[PDB]
């Protein structure tokens, strides 16, 4: 009931979660507790533990050893009954024991969902750090070569480290940026923004999740424009739009295989869609487009009455995100249905549509996985521009409306050469290979090159000429110069292309002051997750002993890994606009406060239980049309320079 | 240098072999012994130990642990490097001492290629019973989630008997006919067709393979004409041909891996065929086929001087077999190429033709998985056609070319009611899974279902109607009556969809006389294989201890599996026409005698190191065209009955 013990009772939980459990108070629990025992240790007074055990009792419940996708309704359904459970435990042995009765009574990936989900959406959950699911299910995250040697290596019993190449090969041209979809960290970032931010949420389950359709569009439209930067730098053009009439140019083959329900399907280039039996008709999904973009021309979203609600107003990004995505927030399911989850669906049944070939869920199926498939940008550029459409109809900013009125950006410089470079991480492969009963242990690692960057700290003077120090947001931005052709880019051409680099709020006292600011402690980026095994010995030192680490250190998952900051880029170099908006923080953060903690990552992952804190559009300024460079040039609170940004091959 | 030394040499040197060779004898000659030692042991004086030794020491060799294919020209010219070499030894040492030192320092794949080649074509294999490639090399004939059974049962060092299901699903209405291609005995009758008769053999190996390019056309002639029989039980239409310039109707995931190189890839339904990179252009496909079809149509061959050879003759359908598949018998292959060999690459290429994806070669590229996938058939009911033209262009025979004087077919009848059923079959999966060092092993087996039916014996009353006892050659085979629309079929239309039952050769005394044939004996069938540790308990009896085994009772691996010889049928029955066709014997075995052993598979496997003991054209009298009912029914050597075959569900 204190983190160290919740700490360990999470990590014994999820250890070799394809097995029964190993831990002897897991075992005891597992056969003696009673869910219904005693319902005054839920909120709903046992109601969600009823509904559970009646599946359970009534053999309704997925098998264990079986795949599990989240895009699956009934299993899903089966998932969301267990976090439910977990979401209304009043205290942390109601919590504990109901995942340790039902860890062995569910399928593994039902489990491990809810698990994740009710840890990080209970207040009892806080201060707790789950561990990586590359080691956790390291099939989601890992080739099917790789693990192969780790059966290799525990049907042999012996020790070893395996190198994880690229899928593809060299031939194939997208397999030049592999290191970025591929990268297990920014998987661990998509998985967790939307455990963060799911689409099945309801308020019902105990508060709200702010502006979650607009973080919605902005989490993947920043995925979406720091892939086409890794694009240029590899000499490639921006990816394409999907759409549902022409072929989906780029297959994909995984070479990655469940630990249940076999291989990956692959996807064969140059395919027309095909309609996917049980999920949807193509025609369905260019229907479905068409209905979001009445909404957008007519500006307003209709109501399932008939009745208009008005989206040329601040919040109608975040209600198309809500219809778009689509999320339990939508006001009208049954009209606008769920383009983006179903078009996750139709793409990844490529495969087999029509259900001939008895293959499991493809990689875009899994928030996990889906980053790997290059098709998974292709369908975010689309729909990003759905939302662009919306964005692009209001009127531009003016002057006015930029200007923060005495605020000055002097110049801005960074400390510290921008450097990219590929080096090594591990992650441990041992609850991919089955053990037990009474056989011991060894150590079994994947090795993988990830991108990374040395450290630099950014230098903005700005002059405060109001006597009074005021409250200023740093808003700084990564903008292309020139496109693949060398074209150079206007700034309207340019701005929806930017990549989000920090956010953060600082006083600005009164006169002219230089503003530092490290890479490490940007707002949209989070650390390599701390591995398991380190995450059980920190537990384990805590637990038999007694000593209070303070677990309050890690970010959170969510957010671009630390290491990907900064695209590749070229060897020979390339140059980036650098673009630095100073904003009003007092009115940006209205209702939020300045001085308050806002947390590593409320960029783009908000803040843990807590409302938005910036009230500006996500993107501002860059969200609207700029079709006259003069109104930014004149606005004393902007300002963009040249930096450059080398790769540093091996 | 015996029997039993020299079987279980063999033996020893197939087990487990993805590993090291684990006995110390092996070891030993592995590491001291010289293949150019002493020349004197091969009869071309080391030529081809010099060659290999090169290859070898400049290190060119496929590396150990790596896909092999057969279709692949230099991993093939590997294998035959080694065959070539054991091909030489004029004595067992040679023979034992060269396999255990290349086993260690050759690909796996190419190596038990090479071994099985080596002992079937070699004088020294003589009395050599090879095990089971589906226990050898266990993962190209199980698929994937049961070999990952193994591999669990391995991890967790439990033994086990896993359930193999067929491929698919219950809506893929090919999985229907499943139980034929993916029979492991069907698929071991496939590859030891191709090693006793391989398109790589030169005649300078030490002996010819008589009437090898008829043989070709025959055996995959039989193989079509069977399978369409079971799609006829099974409610379906005949199988398609391919066309080069069509798309390939029935795609299929065979659900099944390499043991390294990954998971055999996928073809989706309705697929145009796409130019295959390093292998050939469709139109070049087309192209070869017209090529062939001008022969055909002109009535010669052109060879490489242009100067012309006649077709209209006997051997034309081999110089024709010669040509299509090809082999090295080929009188023209820089013209006419190799349709149906480069049709197998380009068909199991289909996945990945441009190599922009890293998958493995399909299971078209393997004689022990091609059967697994349904366009086999397509392709192959093509490439029949090819020949059947050719075969139509002769005159139908007379009433002069069928009549063997003297010789009436009275009656024919069964002994014993035809029924069918599925029973369970099991093979060991301990070749598949990592062991050692110093680790037990456990028994881990696969059970399959496959096809079987009850013991019958034919009931053929001749009358010798000639003052002395003559020689008869019984020719029986099974035709379809209706086809799967109701429509009764001539015996112009029966003619090319019969299957082969039997063919022998028996004395006819004077007077009329009951032939008794059992089921058991057909020369188109073999038993099923003795298990891999049916074969080491056999040789390791004889070995310690000393006893002389009759091991001349196997037959040959060659040859339809005796649980196939009938179709699937019907439940409700279906009838069928029995035709037995009684020539003159003295004629058809002129040159090989009549007396003699000619084994238990000739019908289609010929006997080994002998001439084809059958004079007549394969499929005769059914393989001309038949315009004229009447001329076969004036016949009184032929005649066909009504037949019913049941099935019995379980
Ligand atoms: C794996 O990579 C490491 C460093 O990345 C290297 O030392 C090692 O040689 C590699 N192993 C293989 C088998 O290539
Ligand atoms: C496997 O098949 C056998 C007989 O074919 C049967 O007894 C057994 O129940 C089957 N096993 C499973 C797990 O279905
Ligand atoms: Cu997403
Ligand atoms: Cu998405
Ligand atoms: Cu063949
Ligand atoms: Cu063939
Ligand atoms: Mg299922
Ligand atoms: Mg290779
Ligand atoms: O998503
Ligand atoms: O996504
Ligand atoms: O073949
Ligand atoms: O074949």
């Amino acid at each position: 009931s204190s983190t160290a013990h919740k700490q360990q009772n999470i990590n014994h939980l999820l250890d070799k979660i394809y097995e029964d459990t190993k831990y002897p108070d897991l075992q005891e629990i597992a056969k003696n507790f009673n869910p219904l025992g005693d319902t005054s240790m839920y909120n709903d007074q046992g109601a969600a533990a009823e509904v559970l055990m009646k599946e359970l009792n009534d053999h309704r419940l997925l098998e264990q050893h079986h795949w599990y996708s989240l895009f699956n309704a009934r299993q899903r359904e089966e998932a969301l009954m267990l976090f439910a459970v977990l979401n209304q435990c009043k205290v942390w042995h109601c919590f504990r024991n109901n995942a340790a009765y039902f860890r062995e009574q569910m399928n593994e990936g039902e489990f491990v969902y809810a698990l994740y989900v009710g840890v990080i959406h209970s207040k009892l959950g806080d201060g707790i750090v789950l561990p990586p699911l590359y080691e956790i299910t390291p099939h989601m995250f890992t080739n099917s070569e790789v693990i192969d040697k780790a059966y290799s290596a525990k049907m042999t019993q012996k020790a070893g480290t395996f190198n994880v190449s690229f899928t593809g090969t060299k031939k194939n041209k997208e397999q030049r940026v592999a290191y970025f979809g591929e990268d297990i960290g920014m998987n661990i970032h998509h998985v967790t923004w939307h455990m963060d931010f799911p689409f099945w949420w309801q308020d019902s389950y105990g508060n709200h999740l702010d502006r979650k359709g607009e973080l919605f569009f902005w989490v993947h439209h920043q995925l979406t424009a720091r892939f086409d930067f890794e694009r240029l730098s590899n000499w490639l053009d921006p990816v394409d739009e999907l759409h549902w009439d022409r072929i989906i140019r780029e297959g994909f083959a995984p070479l990655t295989s469940y630990k249940y329900g076999g291989e990956f399907p692959v996807r064969p280039d140059n395919i027309h869609f095909e309609d996917v039996d049980g999920v949807a008709h193509v025609h369905d999904m260019e229907i479905t487009e068409n209905r979001i973009y009445e909404a957008i021309d007519h500006g307003y979203i209709t109501a399932t009455d008939g009745h208009t609600i008005d989206i040329r107003q601040p919040k109608g990004i975040e209600l198309l995100g809500d219809i778009i995505e689509s999320s339990m927030y939508s006001p009208n399911a049954q009209y606008y249905g769920s383009l983006h989850n179903t078009a996750h669906v139709m793409l990844g049944r490529q495969g087999d549509p029509h259900g001939k070939f008895n293959l499991p869920p493809g990689v875009m199926e899994h928030f996990e996985t889906a980053t790997r498939d290059p098709s998974f940008f292709r369908l975010h550029k689309y729909m990003d521009n759905i939302f662009k459409k919306h964005t692009d109809s209001f009127p531009p900013y003016t002057h006015d409306d930029l200007e923060f009125a005495g605020m000055v950006v002097d110049g801005v410089a960074i400390d510290g050469e921008l450097t990219t470079f590929f080096d090594e991480f591990q992650y441990s492969l041992i609850n991919a290979v089955d053990s037990g009963e009474s056989i011991e242990d060894v150590e079994i690692n994947a090795r993988v090159h990830r991108l990374n960057h040395k450290e630099f700290t950014y230098k903005i003077t700005v002059s405060n000429s109001i006597g009074s120090d005021h409250l200023a947001t740093f808003r700084i931005f990564l903008c292309p110069i020139e496109d693949n052709n060398g074209i150079t880019l206007t700034l309207d051409k340019e701005r929806w292309l930017c990549i989000e680099l920090d956010k953060f709020f600082q006083k600005v006292p009164s006169g002219t002051h230089t503003i530092h600011r490290s890479s490490k402690d940007s707002s949209v980026t989070v650390p390599d997750m701390p591995s398991f095994h380190s995450l059980k010995e920190q537990a384990d030192n805590a637990v038999n002993g007694g000593s209070d680490l303070d677990l309050s250190a890690y970010e959170r998952s969510c957010g671009i890994p630390e290491r990907m900051l900064l695209p590749k880029s070229k060897p020979e170099g390339m140059e980036f606009n650098l673009f630095v908006a100073v904003t009003d923080g007092v009115k940006d953060t209205e209702g939020h406060n300045g001085d308050h903690d806002h947390g590593g990552t409320h960029a783009q992952c908000g803040v843990h239980g807590e409302a938005y804190p910036d009230n500006r559009p996500l993107g501002y300024p860059l969200e609207r049309r700029i079709p006259d460079e003069r109104v930014f040039d004149g606005v004393p609170n902007i300002k963009h320079v040249v930096v450059k940004i080398v790769h540093h091959p091996e």
